[PDB]
């Protein structure tokens, strides 16, 4: 709570989250998971 974030680290954090979400999309499309509203295996379509 008390520590202060450098602006450059926050700016690269945005693209870090972008890259994490990109790994999510690639790994789940490998998994079979696709365009989806919610984490629902019955429709087998995936939010990320």
């Amino acid at each position: 709570s008390q520590i202060v974030l450098p602006p450059h680290l926050e700016r690269i954090r945005e693209k870090l989250a972008e890259n994490i979400h990109e790994l999510w999309v690639m790994n789940k499309i490998e998994l079979g998971w696709q365009y989806g509203p919610v984490r629902d295996d019955n429709k087998r379509q995936h939010p990320c």
